[PDB]
């Protein structure tokens, strides 16, 4: 029979990533794994039909079943509202999910030996732990229409006092203003997730803030990270001959730029978004990256495809024209999610399947079979001929062909 | 007879970059240029002694004389306060001077033909325009001691809209919160500075925000840039076959990493700080970069060393002085442009050529030697110490100026 997968929360996406999402299930997953799939359509039209409530419901389902796999989704702008006749410009589904689940988003490049790096020195991988809560991505911003006073206040729950901070006094014209926050318990979980990842990988840990300018806001990050390290992880880091050190964000980017990789980089929410694409593009391809949210409870995770929905290929697919879409990021979202499922269920067979699918993906590309984007990384786009790459279905066919071989060879071992 | 330099405002710095600052004046500037130098000791000890008033006075002198050159300074924190026994944890001198002067900080790599780039495709130079006003670098942040409400409010001086927004309701434990702002007029001057720089260099311009998430805050940047572009600059951009487009910040870093350079990168205040080190390190060395604040009045300029006061610190040292030198040359070059001073303009350009020619001839400091061969495979024979490299530059500056005098 097939492998007893377990309960997995699925989040369907938009445009070309939704087409690839179904190809992965039909060709690579379902033929070998039986899943209790709790499907939530996070497509832009079902989010619009439910007033974005399906997004919140999918997050609660991940809390209940501990495993979620997410397809890439559209964050609508002004043009998207016109295109789909949306009722509202719905907020980012990833922001809503991360705000509900909390935790740390760990991102790392998907390395193939034949994909050229842009940073030649990065001979070892760089893992970024993105704090998935607060800051710019859960803030209150507004337009200041004219002269006036913008203030930010804090009132303790006991109501015994009240502190009013002056943000700015607009004396001529208007502008913008915003307020953002972060939570002590969220920063402490963010620290523990960062220290444990450095111990499981054997690499040093670096936290990047700007506490020289944000003395109180970022100073909380530096103090919490430093307090937890000295009390619970100091001797453990010294045992594995590693370390933890705080860095200014501007110095950290340049430090990582000229390093040789091999370290954990704990980033605040906004820096994690910016610099993970900096790392992904530096290793070769922006789309060759994993993105797994690790919740503070230590049992719930959300694996996702972090790139876009590839609109240009979706337009070609609807006109029946040939496309060449890279599915690796969407594939590794399934494997990373199924791997954690097998860890929680002690499923030896599901764990072997997830790792085997990741091997087949890497081995197929390293054998010379790849989509057009990966061929352009090697030969350069103006030098890419049609015989240099495979289309969307040819590449999925090659993966399923090689996955079927590797899984069959493993059966002949009893 | 030396060159009549004119009135220049000087800002002295901290630690090693202060030592280099005096060596540049002693060995490169003073022997050839006579200056009405307005000196302001922005050292951490004198800032503490004057309760940071010397920083505000220096910023105001820049308004009056239109040209200032700044040495790298210490921004104190907890470890620095205990070190110098400071009264307060003084704010950044650059944050104060920029908040007073306003304008755009343009940063660009100092290119030497024999320095290897970490990003191979970058064959054309990238120029970052940093909005020097507002955002996290002029914000109000604080620690939330416990449960309670954090609200942000806008009270109009003449209007009917006393609006209150809930920032967050802390229900368990405490945390942190902050409020920040920006100004329409400052964003507009930031827009014009970006469009005009792209037309003077003949390159396309890109603006990076995160307006998909910060719809109102960052949407204002994108709307103001697009409105000024369509009304006052789109025809000129099409004439030179260049363009302006808005990008998301995370998409923009990956696009720039994958590009071949040759564009202007309009950056918000925080991104301008982070990404300018990303660009400088990608072109080779973090300390080979110019940083000039251009004020919106089109005549006031502040040149600085973009890096720090030598983080990594009677022995010999070998420390790169190029960025500090170009702070002087860019300042004197603008001092000469304002004064129509041809001799001063020639001296400023000659010193920059001497600096690049010396490095391209094999004479360089230890960091640049480690750039070409790697630090572990670097010996004393591969570099010059601090005093020898400065003497080598002065030896070549005396030669270049003597050659031009006999022509
Ligand atoms: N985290 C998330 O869920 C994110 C979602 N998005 C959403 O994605 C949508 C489109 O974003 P956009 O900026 O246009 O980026 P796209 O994903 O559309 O990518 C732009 C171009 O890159 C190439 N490309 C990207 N991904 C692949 C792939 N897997 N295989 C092959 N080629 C690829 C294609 O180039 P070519 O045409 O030359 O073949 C494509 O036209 C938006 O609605 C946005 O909100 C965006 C970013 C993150
Ligand atoms: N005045 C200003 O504008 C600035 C002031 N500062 C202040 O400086 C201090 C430290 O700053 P910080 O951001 O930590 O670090 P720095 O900006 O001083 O530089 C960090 C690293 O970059 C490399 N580097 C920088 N400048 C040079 C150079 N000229 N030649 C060769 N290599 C160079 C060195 O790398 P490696 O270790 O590999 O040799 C150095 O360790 C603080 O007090 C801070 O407030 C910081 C930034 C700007
Ligand atoms: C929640 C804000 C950050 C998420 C954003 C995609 C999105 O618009 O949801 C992004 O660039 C990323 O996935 O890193
Ligand atoms: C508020 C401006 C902060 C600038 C900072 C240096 C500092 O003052 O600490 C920095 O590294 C730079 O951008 O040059
Ligand atoms: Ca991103
Ligand atoms: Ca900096």
């Amino acid at each position: 029979k097939k492998i007893s997968g377990g309960s997995v929360v699925e989040m369907q996406g938009d445009e070309m990533t939704r087409i690839i999402w179904e190809l992965i299930k039909e060709k690579l997953i379902f033929p070998y794994v039986e899943l209790d799939l709790h499907s939530y359509d996070l497509g832009i039209e079902n989010r619009d039909a439910t007033n974005d409530q399906v997004t919140k419901d999918a997050a609660e389902a991940i809390k209940k079943h501990n495993v979620g796999v997410k397809c890439a989704t559209i964050t609508p702008d002004e043009k998207r509202v016109e295109e789909f006749k949306l009722k509202q410009m719905w907020k980012s589904p990833n922001g809503t999910i991360r705000n509900i689940l909390g935790g740390t988003v760990f991102r790392e490049a998907i390395i193939c030996k034949n994909i050229p790096r842009l940073v030649s020195g990065w001979v070892k991988p760089i893992i970024i732990g993105c704090h998935a809560y607060g800051d710019q991505y859960r803030a209150t911003d507004f337009v200041v229409p004219g002269p006036g006073k913008v203030e930010i206040t804090y009132t303790p729950s006991d109501g015994t006092q009240k502190v009013t901070y002056l943000v700015h006094n607009f004396e001529e014209g208007g502008g913008v203003a915003m307020g953002m926050y972060n939570q002590d318990k969220s920063i402490e979980d963010f620290a523990h997730s960062s220290f444990q990842m450095a111990l499981s990988k054997g690499w040093p840990l670096y936290l990047s803030t700007k506490n020289t300018i944000l003395k109180k806001y970022d100073g909380r990050f530096k103090d919490i990270f430093q307090e937890i390290y000295d009390k619970q992880y100091k001797s453990q880091f010294e045992a594995q001959k590693i370390w933890y050190e705080h860095r200014l964000i501007d110095d950290m980017v340049a430090q990582a730029m000229k390093s040789e990789g091999g370290f954990i980089w704990a980033c605040k929410n906004y820096d994690g978004d910016v610099q993970s694409d900096f790392v992904a593009q530096g290793y070769g391809s922006l789309g060759m990256m994993t993105s797994v949210l690790v919740c503070p409870d230590g049992k719930t995770v959300e694996a996702e495809a972090a790139h876009g929905t590839v609109t240009r290929h979706y337009r070609m697919y609807q006109k029946g024209q040939e496309t060449s879409t890279n599915p690796i990021a969407s594939i590794f979202a399934w494997t990373r999610g199924l791997a954690h499922r097998a860890k929680l269920d002690n499923n030896k067979e599901l764990a072997f399947f997830a790792n085997a699918l990741e091997e087949v993906s890497i081995e197929t590309i390293e054998a010379g079979f790849m989509t057009k984007d990966l061929a352009a990384c090697i030969k350069g786009l103006p030098n890419v001929q049609r015989s240099d790459y495979l289309n969307t279905f040819e590449f999925m066919d090659k993966l399923g062909e090689n996955l079927k071989i590797k899984l069959a060879q493993a059966k002949l071992l009893e």
